[PDB]
DNA sequence: GGCCCTTAGGGCCTT
DNA sequence: GGCCCTTAGGGCCTT
C-alpha cells in the first residue's frame, strides 16, 4: 500500500449497467494533490471549497453499442448526439490524453470513484485493455462506498444520499457534476478517508476487466 | 478560410502583463462542437446553459520566473502553492495532453480567447515554441474583443466583465479563475452565437500566422 | 503593443 | 456481481 500524493476523482457515464455490456460515454477526472486534502480550503462563511490548484479533464465519447432506456435519461447523452458532435469512441486519443493528464500529476496516484470496485474501475479497465493501454504501476484505487460504510461502525450510502446528510442541501445536476459532489464528500471526511486509502488502497494492476472485448 | 467545426474556448492565467515576459500558470479549454453553438440551449429560468457534449481541460503549472504582486493576487496562485501541489512547468506532459485533447476534437479547430490576439494567443505560441510543439494546421484563431466591437458597428466597455453585466445583467461566479473565465466567455459567445459564428467563418486568423509574445 | 475615440491626448484590454 | 442483511432469501450500489 504505497502513499498516494495525488488523488484523482473520477466518474463514468455509460450506456447502462454491467449487463449491457456498457461503454464509457463521458469520462471526468478531478486531480487534487494530497496537500489540499490534508488542510482543506474554506470560505469566509466558511463552507467547504474545492482546491485552487485543481487539474481537470473531461472527454465525451460515442459508444459502439446504443444506450439503454434509463441510462440515456439520466445522462442526457444519445449515441447520435455524441456522433453529431464528432466525438469518436474510446480510442487511442483518449488514452494519450488520459495518460498525459495523469502524467501531469505527482505520483503515486490514487483513483477515487464512488462504488468504483463494482463499476467505474472495472468499466475503465475493459476500455483500457482493449487498446492495450496501461496506467502507471504504482497507481492505487479507493472506493468511497466500502470506506465510508466501514468507518461509520438502517442507513443509506448512495452518492446523492451521502451528500444530503453531510451537506444539508442537495447536489447540482453530468459526469463532472458527480465528481464534484464526490470530491466534496471526500473533503468532509478527508483525514479519515486519507487514512483508509493509505491502508486499503487496491493496486490498479489488480483490477479485473468487467467484460472481455 | 477553413469552416471551423469545433470551437475551443480558452483562457490563461499568467504571471503578469506582456511587458514582464509572463509565463502560463494555468490553462483551461472548453471544447464545443459547432452544432451546439448553432442551437444555444437555455434553462427554464431561462438563462443560457452550457452544451451537454462538452470537453474540458484544466492544467495548473508552476512558472519559472515569479508572479507579480497583482498577478498572484487576482489568480489566487503562487509559485509556492503550485510547487506545493507538485506541479511542474510547461513541459512535454502539457503538450502531449493538450495535443491529445485537441486531436479528440473534430477539425478544423477554432481557438477562442477574449483579447486573444493581444495576450492569450501569442503567449500560448511562445510556450509552445520553446518545446518545439505546434497545434495542428487548418486551425484558426477567433478574438471576441474586436469581433463584438466590429459587430456593434452595424448600428462602452468591452471587457469580459462588462460584457457579462451588459448581456446578462448578473455577476460571474469565479473571477480570474481560468475555468471560470472560459465559462464566462462561452456564455457571452452563445448570446451572440449566430453573429460570432459568421465572424469566425468570414475572418478568423490562422494559428500558423500567430507571432510569439517573446523568444527565450 | 495595438486598436479605440472625441489635441503628438487619453485610455482600453489582457494578468 | 460483490456484499451485508435475517418454495436456491433480497436489497443495496453504480448507469
Ligand atoms: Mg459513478
Ligand atoms: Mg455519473
Ligand atoms: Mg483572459
Ligand atoms: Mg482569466
Amino acid at each position: 500500500p504505497p502513499r498516494a500524493e495525488t488523488f484523482v476523482f473520477l466518474d463514468l457515464e455509460a450506456t447502462g449497467l454491467p449487463n449491457m455490456d456498457p461503454e464509457i460515454a463521458e469520462i471526468s477526472l478531478f486531480a487534487v494533490h494530497r496537500s489540499s486534502l490534508e488542510n482543506p480550503e474554506r470560505d469566509d462563511s466558511g463552507s467547504l471549497v474545492l482546491p485552487r490548484v485543481l487539474d481537470k479533464l473531461t472527454l465525451c465519447m460515442c459508444p459502439e453499442r446504443p444506450f439503454t432506456a434509463k441510462a440515456s435519461e439520466i445522462t442526457g447523452l444519445s449515441s447520435e448526439s455524441l456522433m453529431h458532435c464528432g466525438k469518436a469512441g474510446f480510442n487511442g486519443a483518449v488514452v494519450r490524453t488520459l495518460q498525459g493528464f495523469l502524467s501531469r500529476q505527482e505520483g503515486p496516484i490514487c483513483l477515487v470513484a464512488h462504488n468504483g470496485f463494482d463499476y467505474d474501475f472495472p468499466l475503465l479497465c475493459t476500455e483500457l485493455q482493449r487498446l492495450g493501454a496501461h496506467l502507471p504501476q504504482d497507481t492505487v484505487c479507493l472506493d468511497t462506498l466500502p470506506a465510508l460504510r466501514g468507518l461509520d461502525r438502517r442507513k443509506s450510502y448512495s452518492l446523492a444520499s451521502l451528500f444530503h446528510r453531510y451537506f444539508q442541501a442537495e447536489p447540482s445536476a453530468s459526469a463532472e457534476g458527480d465528481v464534484h459532489t464526490l470530491l466534496l464528500i471526500f473533503l468532509h471526511r478527508a483525514p479519515e478517508l486519507l487514512a483508509w486509502a493509505d491502508e486499503q488502497a487496491r493496486s490498479w494492476a489488480h483490477i479485473e476487466p468487467m467484460y472481455v472485448p
